């Protein structure tokens, strides 16, 4: 829109209050109420019945539940200033590369530092929870990263500006309109770094992780899925979500949600 040019201090200031709405109303969760059910933990029954769970019934459980985030991700990029001013090839490009990142990030928010536990279809549980994945590597370090963004104690505005700075990322391959993209991820740079200096917060700038961390994670997801398709092809040609598969294994939802 406007931020696919240069923007004053005013419109900066406004894109802030814009970006931290569109995240607020495409928030899977409320805060409030995942802080609030940190008390409710399963109990040491409930996690034996997820670890003596099957495979593909666990993968497939997980699919449906990180599609659910993913769509609620997609809604908040067209909530974004300029997203939908993008073209369509542009908008599954970034999509593509980052639902997956925001949903890693988002995630800060239903886990619990005190004792490394993470809200999970009605309770708090630890990472022993997905036991039956057979990726305990992978689940290992998505609960470190967590851990690590659970430590810069976000806001909820900050969680906003920053994953919208995931989302819109002008060095994604494929992108077809790449300095448009350029400005619009300047102008939310400026948002972002104009709320931490009015918050006194830009000490977190030199803390948040690094970009091959969320990429590296991404890959790992990737890698880990193209081993269970290997295992159990017609579970996920069966009984995957079609967004899941779409965008993690290859071969069209988001041209319907886009619309
Ligand atoms: C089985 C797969 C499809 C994924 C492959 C391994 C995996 C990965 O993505 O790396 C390991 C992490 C998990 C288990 C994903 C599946 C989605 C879930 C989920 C977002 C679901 C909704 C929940 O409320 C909560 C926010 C707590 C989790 C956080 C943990 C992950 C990201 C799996």
């Amino acid at each position: 829109n406007l931020y696919f040019q240069g923007a004053s201090l005013t419109e900066i200031e406004h894109l802030v209050q814009s970006v931290c709405k569109s995240y607020r109303e495409t928030c899977q969760l409320r805060l409030e109420d995942l802080l609030r059910q940190r008390s409710n933990i399963f109990s040491r029954e409930e996690v034996t019945g997820y670890q003596r769970k099957s495979m593909w019934e666990m993968w497939e459980r997980c699919a449906h539940h990180l599609t659910e985030a993913i769509q609620y991700v997609v809604e908040f990029a067209k909530r974004l200033s300029g997203f939908m001013e993008l073209c369509q090839n542009d908008q599954i490009v970034l999509l593509k590369a980052g639902a997956m990142e925001v949903v890693l990030v988002r995630m800060c928010r239903a886990y619990n530092a005190d004792n490394r536990t993470v809200f999970f279809e009605g309770k708090y549980g630890g990472m022993e929870l997905f036991r039956a994945l057979g990726c305990s590597e992978l689940i290992s370090s998505i609960f470190d990263f967590s851990h690590s963004l659970s430590a810069l104690h976000f806001s909820e505005d900050e969680i906003a500006l920053y994953t919208a700075l995931v989302l819109i990322n002008a060095h994604r391959p494929g992108l077809q309109e790449k300095r448009k993209v350029e400005q619009l991820q300047y102008n939310l740079e400026l948002a972002f770094h104009h709320h931490l200096c009015k918050t006194h917060r830009q000490s977190i700038l030199a803390k948040l992780p690094p970009k091959g961390k969320l990429r590296s994670l991404c890959s790992q997801h990737v890698e880990r899925l193209q081993i269970f398709q290997h295992l159990h092809p017609i579970v996920v040609q069966a009984a995957f979500p079609p967004l899941y598969k779409e965008l993690f294994s290859g071969g069209k939802i988001l041209h319907r949600l886009l619309q």
